[PDB]
C-alpha cells in the first residue's frame, strides 16, 4: 500500500480533516411561542411575504427584550424587503448593556422552500457568518419546513460555513434554533451532523488533487475509513484482478504509474438481513482521457480530478451507514480505482479486450473509460448475490444538456428500485431525475470484430447509450444509475458537492 | 389566400401537396383467422414468432383453407426457418385449383409483447417484400398478439413506410412504381380490430400529410405558402380560418414574432384554424406549433460543424404536425371540443432587415426581452403564439416544436420530450404517448436556473448565459409566456427527421389527435 | 448595361488597360551566327554548363566588339556558375568609348529546361529589369529551346515585366519605365520570328484575363464583366449577345439564376461566337465558371482556411475564355466555329437568397436538391453545359476554379482535366504541352455516383459521403452533357499565384492551343 | 440477369431448365414482376 514516487516531494497520502469545528458546535432547539432570547452573537430572522412583491420584511416572533423589539417593529423592518437571499444585520446593545447582532434572510414569497431556494437562504446566512466573529448563532423560522428540510438547512449550513484548509500554507461554538414545534425538530439535529461529514469527507476526497489522491492513496484512505468505523474491508490488487479477469478494467489502468485497486467494504446490520445491496462508485482519479486525450475546447481536463466522485459518494455513504447504524441490511461498498493515463503501456483507441463476464469489448474511445471499469465492478457486484445494485458516477458530460447542473440522471433495469431511488431523492433533498434506457439505441453497439462497442459512432444521447452498454454487465438482479456528471462539481462556488451521499443514505435508511 | 412573392418567375408560388394518395385506393378486408386463411393471388404473409425461443422455428398455426398450401406449411418443412426479429423468406407453389401462389413469412422475435420500435422493424421487412415485387394485393396473418392500438399502428406504419414521395422528382421518376389495391388481413377477434382500420387510414394521411409539409424545401415551403396551404386544408375541412397578416400582428404588438421575420423576404403569417364540434363544448384546447419555414440562425449563423444548417427546412414541424392533426380531427369529427391549431409562421434570414443580436424586443404580453442569440428564434415566436392562446380562454395549451438540438444529447431520436406547468396536462400528454405509440418522455422545468434568465437591462434573457441544459432553460423561457392555463411543451428536435431514411417523421401527429380524442 | 450602385463612389465599369507598355516595345530577332553587337541598355546571356553542376560561365556566342568579346574570355568569366536562376551585371566600355552593360542569368545543367525552370529563368531576368531604367534589353540565346518554349520565353517576360497599376493611387512607382526595345539572337533565327507576334498575343490574352480576375469583386460584377465581354467582341468584330434575367427565365435556367438570386447585380450570361470564314470543320464550346465574388451564400465561407478575401478570382474561368477569345479573334483560325460562354454571377447572402435544403430545376428538366449554398459553380456549369449542348458543337470544354480538394491532389502548379471522352481529354493534354500550361489528367470515378442519389429531388448537388470533391463535382456536371464529348478543366488550385499575391491568368494559351490545334 | 436499354426494366430468364416446377416459376410472366436495378435481389423457395 505504498504509494510510488516519482520525486521524494510528491505526497503519499489524501490529508483528510476528520475532527471539524463543526462538530464543536452545541446545538439547541427552542419552540418560538415561548419568546425569543437575544443575549448574544448573532440572531438571524428567517422571513417571507406570502403575495408580497418581494414585499416588505415583518417579524411575528415576540423577542424577550426590549431594545430588540424595538429595532425589530415593523416600521424599521418595512424599510427591508423578502427577496430571497436577501440579508440585512446590525449591531447593537440589548437590554443588559451587551453587544447583540440581528438581522433577517428573506425568503421570498412562495411558502414551500424547494431545495434550491433553501440553498440561497443558507449561502446568504454563511456570508454574515464568515464576516462576523461570533460566539453564537441564533436562528429563529418565521416560515414552515418539514423535518427533512430543516436537516437539509443544517446539512447545507454546516457543509458551506466548513471551510477546507489542507492545501493552504473562529467558529461559532453554539447555535440556537428558535421553530414551531421544536420537539418534532430535535431528532434531525446529530443526523444532520453525520449526513454533513459524510458529504464533507466526499468533498475532501474530490477536492483532493490527482497527485495527492491517487488509486494507492484513495484505496488507504478507505481503509482507513472502515478501520475507524469498523466496517470489513478488502482491497484488491492487480494480481487478484487479473485473476479474476478484470480486462476492461485493467486496461484502463495499464497507462498508469499507479497499480489499480479495487475498494470492497461491507457494513453488516446487527438484525436479521432483509436486504442486501451493492453501492458502486465510479473512481477515476484522474480522467486525462488517454490517447483519446481531453484536448477539445470545453473538455474541462483541469477538472478530472473530480472523476472519482462516485467512489467518494460511496465512500462518504459508508461513513453515515457506518455511524447511524440501520438495521436489517447488508451494504456492500465497491470501488473499481485506477487512473486513465497516457504513456507507452496505456490501452489504445480500437484495442479490443475482455472483461469478467466473458465478454469481449471494442474501445471506440479511450475517454470513455469509466464504463469500462464499471463493467467489471458490475459483474463483481453481481456475484455478491445482492437485492439491488446501485451505481452513481461522473459518467458523461451530456447531463450537462439534458438535467445541467442540478438534478443528477437514474437509469435503471427495474421500475421497483428507480422509484426508491427517486423517493430518496424527495427525503434527502438531493435532486434527480428518472431518465429512459431506451432499447431502440442498443443496435448501435453492435461491434463488427467483439461481442459489444463501447461507444455508439452514431448515437449523440451518449448518457443513454452508456446506460445501455453498462446494463450488459447486469443479468439477473434490480439495477440502477446514477449519473452525476453535470451534478457533482459547484461550478460557481469552485468546490465539490459531495453529491449522492445523502441520496444514498436515504435509501439504505428508507429500505 | 396571398400571393408568394419571387425573386425570379421559377420560384414556386406554392406546395405541390399530394391528397390523393395510393394508399387511400387500397381496399381492406379484415377476416377473423377461426374461419381459416384462403390463399391466392398477390403476396400472403404471416406474422411468426416463437416466445422464449431466441430464434426458434417457425411454426404456421393457422388453418389454411387449401391442401397443397396446408402440405407445404407444415412444421416439418417449416422447421429450416427461424422467427428471428425482422428476417423474412418467400414461398412459391400452386394450390388447390393449380394457381400459383405466392406466400412467406415475417420473423416477429421471441419476445411475445412487441415494442413500438420492434412493430417497425415488422412492418419495415414487410415493406421491403412490397417493394420491387409489382403485386395486386398482398394479405397479413397475424400469429401474435397485439392489441387494439398496435394494430392501428401496425396499419399506420404499412401505410406510412410504403408510400413514397415523388413530389419534386422530374426525371427520375421510378418507372416501376406500383401499389397494391388490395390488402387482407386475418386474425383472431376480427370484429373488434375492424374499426381502428379507417382510423389507421385517417391517421397515416395526417402523419403523411405532415411529412410532405416538411419534406417540402423552403423555396416551396415559405410562410406565405404554408399558410397558403393550411387556408386549403381548412376549406377542404369545413374548420374555421384566420390568417393574421403582418399589419394585424403589429396590432397586436407581437413583437417577438415580428422581430425573427424582419429579416425575411417572406412576410410573417400567423395561422389560427379552429374545429367546433356540434355539440356542447366541454372542453377547448389551443395547439401550437412552431412554424420556422427556414432557420439560417440569422446573424447567429448556423456555421459551426454539426449544425446542420441544410436540415433546417425542417424547422415547421410543430407547424405541420398540427396541421396533420387539425387533418385528422377535422376528418374524426369528435365531440365536444373546441380545437384551435395555430402557428405564428415566419423565416429566419439574414439580411439588411434582420433583428440583432442585443436587441431589446417587446413581446404581445408587455414583457421586454434581450435577445442574445437570433438562433434561438423559436422561443420568441412561441412566446407570442402562447400570449395569443391563452387569450382564446382554453382550458389547456400544448405547443410542439423542433426547439432545442439538445434534445439529441437527452433523449436522442426516438423519444421527445414533454415538460410543463400542470402534471394533470402531463399525463394525459403521456397517457397519449402510449395510445399513439409515438413515445415521449418527462423532463423537468427546473426553477433553479429560471435567475439566469435574468437580463441587465431588459424584462427577460431570451437565453442562459451559464446554464447547458437549453431544452431546460427554453422551456423556463416559454413558461413565463403562460400565466394561468395548463400548458405542456413537447420538444421534438430529436425526433422529427428520420436521419437513417432521410425523410420526416410527421411525429406528433397520432400524438396530438389522440390526445383532442381521449379527452 | 447599367451597373446598379448602393452609393455614388461605387464603380461602374472594371478599368482595362488595352494599350500597355508591352505592346510599345519594339521586338528585333537576329541570327546568333552573324555575331552580337553589344551597343546599348543591358544585353543578357543565357548559358547553361550541361551535365557540370554548378559549371563555369562560357560564352560560345561571337561579339562584334573587341572590348567586349575581351571581357567576356573564359578566364574573366570562370569566376560565375550557371546555377539555375543566378545572374550577374557587368559594365564595360566597347569599341565605340561607349559605356555598356552586360550579365547573364544561369540555366543549369540540364539541356531540357522544363516549363517551371523557364519560368526560374525568366524571373531572374525581370529582376534585373526592376529597378533599373533601361531602354533597351538583348537576350542572347546560348541555350537550346524549340518554337513552343521560345514563344514561352516571351510570353512569360511580358507577363512578369508588366505591373498591374490599375487601382494604385497615392502609391504609383514613381521609378516605372519599361524598355522601348528588345533585341534577340538565336540560332536559326528565321523559324522563331513567328512566334514573336503569336508571344504578345498570348501575352495579352493571359494578362487581360488577370486584369480581369485582380479587379475586385466591387468593380467586377456580373453586369461590368459582361460589359467588358461586349466591348471586347466589338473591337474583335465578334459576334456577340448577353442574356438577360427574362430570356434565362424564359430558357429556364433554375439552376444558374438561384445562385444569383441573392444579389444585387442581375445575372448576365455571355455569349461571343468566332466564327471561320471558310468550311466550318469543328464547332467548340468553351464554357467558363463566372462567379464575380463567392461568399459561400448561407454556407458563408467562415471556416479557416476558407480564404474568403480570395473569391472575386471565382470568375477566372470566364477570365480564360474572355481571354482565349483575345487571342483566337485576334489571330483568326480558319475552319472553326468557337462560342465563348459564361453564366456569370454573384453568389450573395441576402433575405433574397437559395437556401441549403431547396430544390431547384435545370434547364434540362432535371430537380436538383441544394444541399450547400457553396458548391455554387457547379449549379450554374449545369446550366451553361444545356446551353452549350443545345448548340450542336462537336466538343465542349468548361474551366472553372471549381473546388479547393485541388489543392490536396495536384496543388499550385497543375491544373486537373476530367472528361466523358478520351479523344478530347488528349487533346487537351497535348495543348498542355505546347502551351506549356501543366494540367493531369484525373478519374471520373463511377462509383460515386450514387452518392449524388437524391431522396426527393432527381439528384443531390453534393455528395453526402464522398470527400473527393474534384471528382463528385465532375460527375454532377457530367449529368448535364446527354451525348457529346465534353472536358472539365479544374483550376481551383492554379489560378491564383500564392506566392506573387497575383492571378496566373491560367487556361488562356491552353484553350486558344487547343482551338488552334484542331 | 440485365436488361440492356431498359433502365430498371423487368427481369426475363433465358436459360432452359431441367425441372418443371421451376421453369414455371421461371416463365416471363412471373420475372417481368421483378426489375433487373443493379443489386436488387428476389429469391422464393419451392419444391422441385
Ligand atoms: N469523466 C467523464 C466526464 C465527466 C464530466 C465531464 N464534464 C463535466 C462538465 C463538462 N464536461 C466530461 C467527462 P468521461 O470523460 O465521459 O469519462
Ligand atoms: N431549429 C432549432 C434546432 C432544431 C434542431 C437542431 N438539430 C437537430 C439535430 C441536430 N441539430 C438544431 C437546431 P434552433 O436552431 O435551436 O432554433
Ligand atoms: N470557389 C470554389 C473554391 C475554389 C478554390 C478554393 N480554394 C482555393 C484555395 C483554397 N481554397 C475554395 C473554393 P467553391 O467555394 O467550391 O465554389
Ligand atoms: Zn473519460
Ligand atoms: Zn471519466
Ligand atoms: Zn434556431
Ligand atoms: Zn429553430
Ligand atoms: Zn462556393
Ligand atoms: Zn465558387
Amino acid at each position: 500500500s505504498e504509494v510510488p514516487q516519482v520525486v521524494s516531494l510528491d505526497p503519499t497520502s489524501i490529508p483528510i480533516e476528520y475532527n471539524t469545528p463543526i462538530h464543536d458546535i452545541k446545538v439547541q432547539v427552542y419552540d418560538i411561542k415561548g419568546g425569543c432570547n437575544v443575549e448574544e452573537g448573532l440572531t438571524i430572522f428567517l422571513v417571507n411575504n406570502p403575495g408580497k412583491e418581494n414585499g416588505p420584511v415583518k417579524i411575528s416572533s415576540k423577542v424577550n427584550d426590549k431594545q430588540v423589539s424595538e429595532f425589530l417593529k415593523d416600521e424599521n423592518m418595512e424599510k427591508f424587503n423578502v427577496k430571497l437571499g436577501t440579508s440585512k444585520h446590525f449591531y447593537m446593545f440589548n437590554d443588559n448593556k451587551n453587544s447583540v447582532a440581528v438581522g433577517y434572510v428573506g425568503c421570498g414569497s412562495v411558502a414551500d422552500l424547494s431545495e434550491a431556494d433553501m440553498k440561497r437562504v443558507v449561502l446568504s446566512l454563511v456570508t454574515m457568518l464568515h464576516d462576523n466573529k461570533l460566539s453564537k448563532l441564533t436562528v429563529v423560522f418565521e416560515i414552515n419546513v418539514d423535518k427533512n428540510l430543516f436537516r437539509f438547512f443544517l446539512e447545507t449550513l454546516f457543509y458551506e460555513y466548513m471551510t477546507d484548509e489542507r492545501f493552504k500554507s473562529e467558529y461559532i461554538k453554539h447555535l440556537g434554533v428558535y421553530i414551531n414545534n421544536a420537539d418534532t425538530y430535535k431528532e434531525e439535529v446529530e443526523k444532520a451532523r453525520v449526513y454533513y461529514f459524510g458529504t464533507y469527507y466526499a468533498s475532501q476526497l474530490i477536492a483532493a488533487p490527482s497527485n495527492y489522491c491517487n488509486p494507492v492513496s484513495l484505496s488507504n484512505a478507505a481503509v482507513e475509513l472502515a478501520q475507524k468505523l469498523n466496517l470489513e474491508y478488502k482491497i484488491l490488487g492487480v494480481k487478484e484482478l487479473e485473476e479474476l479477469k478484470m480486462g476492461a478494467y485493467l486496461s484502463v489502468g495499464k497507462g498508469s504509474m499507479y497499480p489499480n485497486k479495487f475498494i470492497h467494504l461491507t457494513y453488516k446490520s446487527k438484525g436479521d438481513v432483509k436486504k442486501k445491496i451493492a453501492l458502486v462508485g465510479k473512481g477515476i482519479t484522474f480522467d486525462s482521457g488517454g490517447y483519446n486525450l481531453k484536448a477539445a475546447p470545453g473538455s474541462m481536463i483541469d477538472l478530472m480530478k473530480f472523476d472519482m466522485s462516485g467512489c467518494a459518494a460511496v465512500l462518504g455513504c459508508a461513513y453515515c451507514v457506518g455511524t447511524l447504524k440501520p438495521e436489517n441490511v447488508e451494504i456492500h461498498f465497491l470501488s473499481a480505482v485506477c487512473e486513465n493515463m497516457v504513456s507507452k503501456n496505456s490501452y489504445r483507441p480500437g484495442d479490443i479486450i475482455t472483461a469478467s463476464n466473458g465478454k469481449t469489448i471494442e474501445v471506440g474511445n479511450t475517454d470513455a473509460e469509466g464504463r469500462l471499469t464499471l463493467a467489471d465492478a458490475l459483474v463483481y457486484a453481481e456475484k455478491l448475490g445482492v437485492d439491488y445494485i446501485v451505481d452513481i458516477a461522473t459518467l458523461t458530460g451530456a447531463m450537462l444538456y439534458s438535467l445541467g447542473t442540478s438534478y443528477a440522471g437514474v437509469f435503471g433495469n427495474n421500475e421497483e428500485l428507480i422509484n426508491k431511488i427517486l423517493q430518496s431523492s424527495k427525503t434527502s433533498n438531493e435532486p434527480v431525475w428518472w431518465l429512459p434506457i431506451i432499447n431502440e439505441y442498443r443496435a448501435t453497439l453492435n461491434s463488427k470484430y467483439a461481442d459489444i462497442n463501447q461507444i455508439s459512432s452514431s448515437v449523440k444521447a451518449s448518457s443513454i447509450v452508456a446506460s445501455l452498454f453498462l446494463k450488459e454487465f447486469v443479468q439477473n438482479t434490480a439495477w440502477a444509475h446514477i449519473d452525476i456528471a453535470g451534478v457533482s462539481w459547484n461550478f460557481k462556488a469552485r468546490k465539490p458537492k459531495g453529491f449522492g451521499v445523502r441520496l444514498l443514505t436515504e435509501f439504505v435508511l428508507n429500505d
